[PDB]
């Protein structure tokens, strides 16, 4: 009876203490079946609040209000809390279920990973499982102290969660992989050995590929990338980045969220600046790769699979997926790419350049276009070195580099040290666009099928737009107990490294 008091005094607050009506005779009929979970669905900002709120300036208000609510808490709200469904998924369920009390439009046609977008919640997904992966760059160490702590810190955190953790024991020397063991079964890590797994994914040789090729063209970042859509790996539960923490204060009490496509991913969206011709922003969905939820479902095996075949194709031939690329400007790309010299042979090719030390080096991988622009040097100047290019030695070229703008040596570090900053913005693409989230982007429907003229509504928010569809019904990230802030929130105006070879 500090129960009911508790159920009272939130249901006083949730319907703004009002006196418009009489809130102790409403919630007395209403109580017998009143829960604390179904009154955060009756506060200020909820569809079932703004249909009072209008039911309040008509007659009969006590009776029509009471009789609402009673079918709205039995038919949609308490029913919805139990499934797991989020505020936004029960607004859109009592607007559907009551259009005489709220005009709605319908749901839109979205398609995402060649399904259509569902409003019927009916694909769900364990909170309680999740699957995490390290790759070990250094056989001597199984994880580095900070992944150990993170997996330390979610068993706490988390505090009957099933943790899986796919690692590759071939990385690792028989002491480093005595002590993942050791670790694993210590902290009840159900512990998955990437080299020896029983699956017909196109995408597992390619993986072992990665792994085998570490110090020459091989990621292991890209690696873990692909495990993710490989269904004897994922098939239940989440993937999570090693490193995400766990926000307590959102685990959902039955450890069951839904959603209306069977793969659901970290996402946000970014509003562009004005574009032609009306000067009008665009919203555009963006997405990431370090959260994703796995429906208990056979539709999971089928869009995983039309992932599998993109990425597939990709590997078989990354020169299209990386022609837009700051690479794709460069000389030896455009040799990589007559020769089909494959994807880690194009990583070793750059990390290799600028790990040479040679402005000649650079100049041949470069070629004169990006070479001109990375030193920016004008046109005639970039014209004279190229025609005499096979003449020049070292120094030579350097010469005309200073002349173009006392100490050779520092001014050589100076000029490399300008070009390396270059690196970074050449490799990411080469596991972005390749495993990670841009090429898994494009395989979900790309640029294009997730940016849309950007529409603000009033009141509650519906998913009566592509974007709001997938905000509402596609998300992993708002309805997991997972943090990250790798990508944009939602609707942020676009005016406000582990994996990287040395
Ligand atoms: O030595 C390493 C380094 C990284 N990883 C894996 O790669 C993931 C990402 O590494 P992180 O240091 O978090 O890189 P980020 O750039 O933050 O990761 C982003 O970019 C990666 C490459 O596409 C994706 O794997 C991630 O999901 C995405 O959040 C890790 O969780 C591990 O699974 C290893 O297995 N071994
Ligand atoms: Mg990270």
């Amino acid at each position: 009876s500090n129960e009911l008091s508790k159920l009272r005094m939130r249901f006083f607050s949730a319907l703004n203490h009002t006196s418009e009506i009489d809130l102790h005779t409403l919630f007395d009929n209403l109580k017998s079946n009143l829960t604390l979970g179904s009154i955060e669905h009756l506060q200020e900002g909820s569809v079932t609040y703004a249909i009072i709120q209008e039911l309040l300036k008509g007659a009969d208000a006590q009776k029509k209000i009471e009789s609402f609510l009673k079918g709205a808490i039995k038919n949609v709200i308490h029913p919805g809390v139990i499934k797991g469904l989020t505020p936004n998924e029960i607004n859109w369920n009592v607007a559907k279920a009551y259009p005489e009390y709220y005009e709605h439009e319908k749901l839109p046609d979205v398609t995402f990973g060649g399904f259509k977008v569902r409003d019927s919640n009916e694909f769900k997904f364990k909170t309680n499982v999740q699957t995490s992966i390290w790759f070990s760059i250094k056989p001597e160490l199984f994880m580095p102290s900070k992944q150990q702590e993170a997996l330390k810190r979610r068993r706490e955190q988390y505090p009957g969660c099933k943790i899986r953790l796919i690692y590759s024991s071939s990385l690792l020397n028989p002491e480093a992989n005595r002590q993942m063991k050791a670790f694993a079964k210590k902290q009840n890590i159900s512990l998955i050995d990437i080299d020896s797994v029983k699956t017909d994914s196109p995408l597992y040789p390619l993986i072992k590929a990665e792994l085998a090729n570490l110090g020459m063209g091989g990621n292991p970042a890209a690696a873990s990338d692909l495990c993710r859509w490989i269904p004897e790996l994922f098939n239940e539960g989440f993937y999570v980045d090693i490193d995400l923490p766990v926000d307590s204060s959102k685990i959902v009490e039955g450890h069951q969220i839904t959603g209306g496509v069977p793969i659901m991913l970290n996402m946000g969206s970014i509003i562009s600046e004005p574009i032609a011709p009306h000067h009008r922003r665009q919203e555009a969905v963006c997405m990431n790769t370090d959260i994703i939820a796995y429906a208990n479902d056979r539709e999971t095996q089928v869009m995983m699979d039309t992932v599998a075949l993109h990425l597939k194709n990709i590997y078989d031939d990354p020169y299209t997926a990386l022609k837009d690329t700051p690479l794709a400007q460069t000389a030896f790309f455009n040799r990589c790419e007559e020769e089909g010299k494959n994807i880690f042979e194009l990583r070793k090719g750059l990390q290799d350049a600028f790990r040479s030390d040679s402005l000649l080096e650079l100049y041949v991988f470069l070629g004169p276009a990006k070479f001109k622009e990375v030193f920016k040097l004008k046109e005639t100047q970039i014209k004279y070195i190229d025609d005499h290019i096979s003449e020049f030695n070292e120094h030579d070229l350097l010469l005309h580099l200073i002349s173009d703008n006392l100490d050779f040596g520092r001014a050589k570090v100076m000029y490399m040290d300008i070009a390396k900053e270059h690196y970074s913005a050449f490799y990411k693409p080469l596991v972005e666009e390749i495993s990670g989230p841009g090429a898994i982007y494009n395989a979900l429907g790309g640029a294009s099928n997730f940016t849309t003229t950007h529409r603000r509504s009033t009141g509650p928010m519906l998913p009566t737009t592509p974007p709001r569809v997938l905000q509402v019904f596609c998300d992993a990230h708002d309805k997991g107990p997972f943090v990250s802030d790798n990508i944009a929130r939602w609707q942020t105006n676009v005016r406000e490294l582990s994996w990287l070879p040395s």
